């Protein structure tokens, strides 16, 4: 049936987006520098500006055409560094294109034709591979400017934090009989974050990342003010951190982030608040502390011992011969000479591949997005 027949049959769509050349600039404002995070379209499929803007390559790379596709991932590219520079004091905003940029350079991969990343595809996703254009270049590119993204996600998370972690973490006391910001309001805050980046649809690989930088950052600081703090350091409040600390690790439990590394950077505050609490006198209390406090520093341990506020009724201050033992002891261990810790310090960020089951062909352009230029192939 080569020829007509009638009626004529609506096409079956590909999963691609065509725009004209002289839109471009248009079509990347609306998706991108004047797109709103809050949209319900973009919330209901986390990452559509993304998978948007990749059936748009898409349309590019099937006509063979190299001027279009360069200019649209170059477009692409310095629109989302222009509203990041714009709005990038805001979590939300940070988050949001932090998880479109992943989905995007996840999109890349996914449908780039390549045997190693078209694994997990269905036959259909295979279809939508690109044909023309090998754009492992731009990849490394993206890559590049996500952890950009991700630098100053930290940043804005920390600013939101640091306010919290003392009052939260130390100040705060109930105890009773035995001498503003609380441990919820960290678990909320903690919470919050990680809804947000949940509804965002941001790579778990990637938030497991988010999660064991942010318990970095509270076990740094609040560590960092037991070694400045003679009022700090008492067994009271050695008690109360060794239940914060267990608070937040139920917190890991319940989000099923137990293989986040968050637990582990939390050792050292862990150790100095036990140290807080054992006995400080004999010749094996000493090694007894020595064995235990293996992730703090000979500078941290004495410092502690130093700082040390005895309640008289329980015990006595530390004595400079207990100080003295600590030390002779601990000559034999090589360790670092860092006093407090650096609670700006950022682990290296990464990306693994996280394709998505999304169907192109079955996208639809919603009104609000202003894209009515553009239509489906």
């Amino acid at each position: 049936g080569p020829l007509g027949s009638m009626p004529r049959k609506e096409k079956d769509f590909q999963g691609m987006l065509e725009y004209k050349k002289e839109d471009e600039q248009k079509l990347v404002k609306n998706l991108i520098l004047e797109l709103k995070p809050r949209g319900v379209a973009v919330n209901l499929i986390p990452g559509l500006p993304a998978y948007i803007l990749f059936m748009c390559v898409r349309h590019a790379d099937y006509l063979n055409d190299d001027q279009k596709v360069r200019s649209l991932l170059t477009s692409t590219i310095n629109s989302i560094k222009k509203v990041l520079k714009k709005r990038g004091d805001d979590f939300e905003t940070v988050s949001f294109w932090l998880s479109n940029t992943c989905r995007f350079l996840h999109c890349l991969k996914q449908y780039s034709g390549e045997e190693g990343f078209m694994k997990h595809n269905t036959s259909r996703q295979n279809e939508h591979c690109l044909t023309n254009f090998d754009l492992a270049e731009y990849r490394q590119v993206l890559s590049d400017l996500a952890i950009q993204i991700y630098q100053q996600l930290v940043r804005v998370l920390e600013n939101i934090l640091q306010p919290m972690i003392v009052s939260g973490m130390l100040e705060h006391e109930t105890i009773q009989g035995v001498s503003t910001y609380t441990l919820d309001s960290i678990l909320r805050q903690l919470n919050s974050f990680h809804s947000v980046m949940c509804q965002h649809g941001m790579d778990p690989e990637l938030i497991k990342q988010v999660v064991k930088q942010m318990f970095y950052i509270i076990g740094a600081i609040t560590l960092n003010n037991l070694l400045l703090r003679k009022d700090m350091c008492s067994w009271s409040k050695g008690m109360q951190i060794r239940y914060n600390v267990s608070q937040l690790e139920e917190w890991l439990r319940d989000k099923n982030l137990m293989n986040s590394g968050a637990k582990e950077t939390l050792e050292p505050l862990i150790q100095a608040a036990q140290l807080l609490q054992v006995k400080k006198k004999t010749d094996d209390d000493a090694e007894a502390i020595c064995s235990m406090c293996n992730a703090l520093t000979t500078a941290q341990i004495v410092k502690v011992l130093n700082l040390y506020t005895p309640v008289n009724e329980f015990e006595e201050r530390v004595s400079v011969s207990f100080i003295r033992t600590i030390q002779m002891r601990l000559r034999d261990r090589k360790d670092s000479p860092q006093l407090l810790m650096d609670a700006k310090h950022i682990f290296p960020v990464t990306f693994p591949f996280n394709p998505s089951s999304l169907a192109l062909e079955t996208i639809q352009i919603p009104a609000s997005l202003g894209l009515g230029f553009i239509s489906r192939v």
